[PDB]
């Protein structure tokens, strides 16, 4: 039926800049907030706290982003069916608000999917991050399903990939996630990365692939929490661009 | 001890949505149709009619947050607030009724309004002086506000577009009438207003010399939304020095993206 796909909430590492380990993190390694717009506590990583330089959370505003989303298609009765997520934390995050905003914390389990992660070039860094696995997810109190089977485990997932892979593996990735809920549930959110909106439903529109040169021009414009709806085309297996279902998010900075 | 606190108010309609968010957000019928998230779910009717808001603008979503943060970040630090006046601007009622909130202070701290905290009225557009929502009208439209409370300036002793030093004059007397009425009945106190406020409330009363008006937009225009500050004094003495404020600093960036799509 609907397939909504949304940008992940605002990041710590970008408000408060490459070096912001120091200004949370102690000699001890605890944590300690210098900032209302940081988060009263962070998860334990299995690995320690310098995981957090490749794979940082959202902040407290990220958080409001995301729950006003929720509450807004509560408020336009969008009901969810099944919710997918990269396996980035700030994803994972973002996934998690969105349900309390939505009341459905409690009733719905967030589907980790490497298989939605961005664009593998844009890795700040040698290597992939360690994400936190589902297992330690759930622990860290986020609704994800630990029964879930990713469609893309993370070892398939190639360092520093290329324009064709990335699309690729976004269409396979969406066309499985797009198959497996066609018997349960009409509406489905993904919650991932400004490169997802575009590789992940371009092709599902019945579109020629844009090259990457128009495809960077295109992910620019995305804002946090920013969202876009499909709707299947009966069941044609194409699906066009609707007008989503709640009012979009703009705000300033604190200046 | 006894600290006096000012802090600016929050996110701003008119910024974010522009001058024109009025014609966005009200059809010709003079109903109120929200087109943004950060835009509030409704807003305070006025005696003349949504025209009135042109110039006294109400805060956003955010701005509200900004609030509630604040608010809970004072109950963290376990600092009492006993007393909080407010601008009478709308923007700076609702930032002090939202740090009231996250306070958890309600319905039993009363927003005194005053006058004498607006901004320099020579930031102000056109001949004259915003039409204010009163403090009963206030009241009313949900935001604990102090009907009883008798302003040290009131409304018709506002000069339209005055000048700096007189701004920086009757920003140090109300200052100084808000500290002296309020050493009998308790300790600290919060003032909800401008960017202005901040430094012009506060220079004088720490004997420091006032900037001249280019030096000090410059200044201004540096402060955030819920900027904070904080005074100290020394016992009974009237001397009142800085300190590092009781709560964090708070701190985000925009949304993001393009500001229009499609």
């Amino acid at each position: 039926r609907c397939l909504f796909v949304c940008r992940h909430g605002e990041r710590m590492d970008v408000v408060f800049g490459k070096y912001w380990l120091s200004q949370c993190f102690d000699a001890k390694g605890r944590y300690i907030r210098t900032n209302l717009n940081m988060p009263h506590s962070l998860p334990q990583r299995s690995g320690g706290f310098r995981d957090y330089e490749k794979d940082a959370p959202i902040t407290v505003f990220g958080c409001m982003q995301a729950r006003l989303v929720g509450e807004a298609l509560l408020e336009s009765n969008t009901i969810i069916d099944h919710v997918y997520c990269s396996p980035s934390l700030r994803c994972v995050q973002t996934a998690h608000n969105i349900l309390k905003g939505l009341q459905q914390e409690n009733h719905l389990k967030i589907r980790v999917e490497p298989g939605l992660f961005e664009w593998t070039k844009w890795v700040a860094g040698s290597t992939l991050p360690a994400w936190i696995p589902p297992s330690e997810l759930a622990a860290a109190n986020l609704s994800v399903d630990t029964t879930y089977r990713p469609h893309i485990p993370i070892s398939k997932l190639v360092v520093s990939e290329s324009y064709d892979t990335y699309i690729s593996r976004s269409f396979q990735v969406t066309k499985e996630i797009i198959s497996e809920c066609k018997s349960k549930g009409n509406n489905i959110l993904i919650v991932a990365h400004a490169s997802s909106l575009e590789a992940c439903t371009c092709q599902l529109q019945g579109l020629s692939p844009q090259n990457s040169k128009d495809f960077v021009q295109m992910v620019r414009k995305i804002p946090y929490l920013g969202f876009c709806s499909c709707e299947e085309l009966g069941e044609t297996g194409i699906w066009q661009l609707t007008d989503p279902p709640i009012l979009p998010l703009t705000h300033g900075p604190t200046g």
